[PDB]
């Protein structure tokens, strides 16, 4: 199993940079409209505790300079979305794929294109942790930066980047500018929750286990979920949801094997460990392949 | 720290689908030809001995079904190159990038656009083993998938993909058709040489994982290139070059840790294990990363 990123080409041909002084970052052209981190329009000053309404009302649409390249795109109006800046500007993009804007949920995984100055860097596959951080590849200039994913030739918009924590994993928002966690959008320390293992992908990762013929750790038992639950939190692992049930459906259904069994199975290894055993040629779980990437590598 | 990939949208505007009889796989239009693999022209049974040069006298232009999309394109010339078949059709591909075909040495990397029936699917960097095999994920219909780097505007193609082996790594030819490795484009069950470990790529991880504050496995011991060569080979890890010290100097520079140093520490990892312990989230030593790799994200 590889982190298999999305192909980026419908996302690179959105991409613009947005420029307020000489701060610039990276926004997202869909038809008529720029979408971008509404911080552009900070200065150092502001950025402590900006008073985001009273700085963007000092705004006129010509101090925002929007760039496809070296091609200059005229802003035609201005508005804020939670922690979104959304310019209208007076080009549709030609190259405006198919698209919706999908909240996702922690867990799952998006690929991301990291872009400086409106041009991309490079692509590669991120899982939102279950304190709704992100571990990427994000230096200055990245913000504005997107993740995505790709159904049929359907881009679903998920994730615009906006900051880093002293940890140094990243935060950022929906295309609706609101934040995944309790994060804002200041430039002031701020703390993750403690972060768990991302249990629906750890099963998933044993249904693939199982695909591939490796089978020891199959127990002959079942589970209650929140007997699982309850257990699971103890070994700092993410309650399951009934979502995450849902979405092991189709994994189910082709091994033959009971979500809650396949619990069970995982709530002994979790109490016995692997006693020097592997699984996938792992001695590790892995928890960022979700149910989806799984049947994508192995289907 | 993250594996990336290229973004690949201009290697997406090349990729077309080929059919020949009952097989199809994928191509990739540049100006007015089409390169694919050459047995994409074989039958189930033709596979298993391929005379390649009669099968392709056999063939005519009208045998080749090429779709970019909704569009059929139209043979009007094929010819073949060692593996690799070329089809001249009649419309240019308006979205040929600036180009170049290169052969890429063991332990670089590149990244691959991986394809099926013509449409992009994925995209994930590979390097190219000292065994000339690819870890990569590669399923049905994934041939003539391409790998790539990218160098400013322009795309070097490096690699297009033909088979897999039964160990379940991957094999496949330069633009030019030449295999990487010892393989040929048969249906006969085929191993590659000994594998060995990219001792450089490791070198870069570990200043990686030391950049990114995980240092508990630095040692004050040292080394000379020699001895630490001797033990790299003991356990079927390349020798490591005074090229390679030198490309690896950057990093050195960057935290303060001799290039032989960092040896040191990862003679004391082959030779006692990590002990439980992880590297940058990994059991494993990881050798994937060149130095360019790792400079260009840190
Ligand atoms: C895009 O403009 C950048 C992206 C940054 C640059 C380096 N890596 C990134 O993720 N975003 C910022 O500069 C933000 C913008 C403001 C409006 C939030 N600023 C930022 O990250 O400030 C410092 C962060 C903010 C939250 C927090 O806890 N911070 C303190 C911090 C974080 C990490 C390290 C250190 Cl030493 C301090
Ligand atoms: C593209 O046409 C493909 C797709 C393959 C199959 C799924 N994953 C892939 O990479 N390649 C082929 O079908 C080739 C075509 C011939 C003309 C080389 N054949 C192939 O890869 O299958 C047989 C391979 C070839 C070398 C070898 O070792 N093979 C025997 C083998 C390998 C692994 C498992 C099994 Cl059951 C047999």
């Amino acid at each position: 199993f590889r982190k298999m990123a999305f192909p980026s080409g419908k996302v690179e041909g959105c991409m613009v940079q947005v420029t307020c002084g000489t701060t610039t970052l990276n926004g997202l052209w869909l038809d008529d409209v720029v979408y971008c981190p509404r911080h552009v329009i900070c200065t150092s000053e502001d950025m402590l505790n900006p008073n985001y309404e009273d700085l963007l009302i000092r705004k006129s649409n010509h101090n925002f300079l929007v760039q496809a390249g070296n091609v200059q795109l005229r802003v035609i109006g201005h508005s804020m979305q939670n922690c979104v800046l959304k310019l209208k500007v007076d080009t549709a993009n030609p190259k405006t794929p198919k698209y919706k804007f999908v909240r996702i949920q922690p867990g799952q995984t998006f690929s991301v294109l990291a872009c400086y100055n409106g041009s991309p860097s490079g692509v590669y596959q991120c899982a939102m942790r279950p304190n709704f951080t992100i571990k990427g590849s994000f230096l200055n200039g990245s913000c504005g930066s997107v993740g995505f994913n790709i159904d049929y030739d359907c881009v679903s918009f998920c994730y615009m980047h906006h900051m880093e924590l002293p940890t140094g994993v990243h935060a950022g928002t929906d295309l609706e500018g609101n934040f995944y966690g309790p994060f804002v959008d200041r430039q002031t320390a701020q703390a993750a929750g403690t972060d768990t293992t991302i249990t629906v992908n750890v099963l998933a990762w044993l249904y693939a286990a199982v695909i591939n013929g490796d089978r020891w750790f199959l127990n002959r038992f079942t589970t209650t979920l929140n007997d699982f639950n309850l257990v699971a939190m103890k070994y700092n692992y993410e309650p399951l949801t009934q979502d995450h049930v849902d979405i092991l459906g189709p994994l189910s259904a082709q091994t033959g094997i009971a979500v809650l069994d396949m619990c069970a199975s995982l709530k002994e290894l979790l109490q016995n460990g692997m006693n020097g055993r592997t699984i996938l040629g792992s001695a590790l779980l892995e928890d960022e392949f979700t149910p989806f990437d799984v049947v994508r590598q192995c289907s």
